[PDB]
């Protein structure tokens, strides 16, 4: 992919593949509730370097004009103010405020580079991938389960993680302070680089760890002590040894060095821990810190907060922020999802349904299908 054909790519892409019905139709929920989709603040991300936001419009044609005319690089969703953010100069200082949005997550892969052996900073591989795959299992299970939302819109960020977007009436509406307290509920890895041991379980484990760990479970043999290896050699299976009691260490080492592989040694790992809980759960902090997601609190507690919007253009990866299958989540594959070169490709290979010739077309359904299951709520169909 080359990124000096985007402003051009950009351009086409805006006009006959950005799925703007859709798009409408996400952001205004049915109507129901007017200057809801008048008040939402967008940015925009021009050339330059350019950045601008309390972008307003008043409805889906004057969004479409807006976007083809500045053409941006970046688009980034924001909240339903108190009035319409493009006349926010015209508001007293007090009365400018950020009422209502959707509740954000945002996982970053970088964020694990500490338990991850493949890659480092922005890169990823399909060593490391799965990381995400337990994220979005992990987290879509307590959102939906232990929380109940019901509208949860799950996005590839273009290069390094994903993004959930849920879109409940009543989970809209939530304080800041709410919002905070649901990531506090999420969270179990503490700690920052200063930190080495960075998970601690109680005696007694409350169902989302338990549930979590169980999720985790199904992942971490192939994971982690085969495509991470994390007790390959001594340098990596120090690393767990810092997660466990000094007590243990010495007859763990020398286990090690008699094994051949990380499956023996994290079977050795789980003996030994074991004997010592008789005299408290050390396999288990193991695997929450080394495949637990890890959220960035700041996305989420705000609820004036920007975040990067579905369908937007990756500028370097060029990566469509394409919805997730969540009934084909291990399917997943960031390195096929379509780039804006290849729908453009494709679209200059054959007037509303120009997308459904794409590549694009099957992540569009499954926005749609998360859209269908908005109106049902509204009108009071299960
Ligand atoms: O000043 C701001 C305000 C808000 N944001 C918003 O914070 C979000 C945090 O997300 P990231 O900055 O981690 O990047 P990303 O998820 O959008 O995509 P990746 O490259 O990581 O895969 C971004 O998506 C953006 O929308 C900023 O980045 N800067
Ligand atoms: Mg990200
Ligand atoms: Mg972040
Ligand atoms: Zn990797």
């Amino acid at each position: 992919f080359d990124p000096t054909e985007l402003p051009e790519l950009l351009k086409l892409y805006y006009r006959r593949l950005f799925p703007y019905s859709q798009y409408y139709r996400w952001l205004n929920y049915g109507g129901v509730i007017k200057n809801y989709f008048q008040h939402r603040e967008f940015s925009f991300t021009l050339k330059d370097d350019i950045y601008i936001r309390y972008q307003s419009f008043n409805n889906q044609s004057d969004l479409e004009k807006e976007m083809q005319a500045a053409n941006p690089y970046k688009i980034d969703i924001g909240a339903v103010y108190s009035h319409r953010p493009n006349q926010h100069n015209t508001v007293k200082l007090g009365a400018f405020q950020a009422q209502e949005k959707e509740l954000v997550f945002d996982i970053d892969m970088t964020d694990y580079d500490d338990v991850r052996r493949c890659c480092s900073s922005a890169d990823i591989c399909p060593k490391c991938w799965t990381l995400m795959t337990m994220a979005i299992r992990i987290i879509d299970r307590a959102l939906k389960e232990d929380f109940g939302f019901k509208h949860r819109l799950w996005v590839y960020s273009g290069r390094r993680g994903v993004h959930c977007w849920v879109c409940d009436e009543s989970v809209r509406k939530l304080s800041s302070a709410v919002r905070s307290g649901i990531v506090e509920y999420l969270s179990l890895v503490k700690g920052g680089q200063d930190v080495k041991k960075k998970v601690h379980l109680s005696e007694k484990i409350h169902p989302f760890i338990r549930k979590s760990i169980n999720i985790i479970k199904k992942y971490f043999e192939e994971y982690a002590l085969v495509n991470q290896d994390i007790l390959e050699n001594k340098e990596s299976w120090d690393k767990i040894l810092a997660l466990v009691p000094e007590t243990i260490h010495d007859e763990l080492q020398q286990s090690f060095q008699k094994s051949h592989n990380s499956l023996q040694r994290w079977e050795h790992l789980k003996k030994v821990a074991s004997r010592y809980q008789n005299n408290p759960w050390l396999e288990w902090e193991i695997m929450l810190q080394y495949c637990f997601p890890r959220l960035d609190i700041n996305v989420s507690k705000g609820i004036n907060h920007l975040l990067k919007s579905p369908f937007s253009v990756h500028p370097k990866t060029g990566r469509i922020s394409v919805p997730i299958d969540l009934q084909k989540v291990d399917q997943f594959d960031p390195f096929t999802v379509p780039t804006i070169s290849f729908i453009c490709r494709e679209l200059d290979a054959i007037r509303t349904r120009d997308y459904k010739k794409t590549s694009l077309a099957p992540y569009v359904k499954v926005f749609e299908h998360f859209l269908e299951n908005l109106d049902k709520s509204r009108k009071g169909e299960l």
